[PDB]
């Protein structure tokens, strides 16, 4: 699983 936030 992976998420990224800008
Ligand atoms: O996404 C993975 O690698 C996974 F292991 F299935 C999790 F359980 F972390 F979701
Ligand atoms: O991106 C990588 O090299 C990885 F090892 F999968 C981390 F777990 F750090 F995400």
């Amino acid at each position: 699983v992976v998420g990224g936030v800008v």
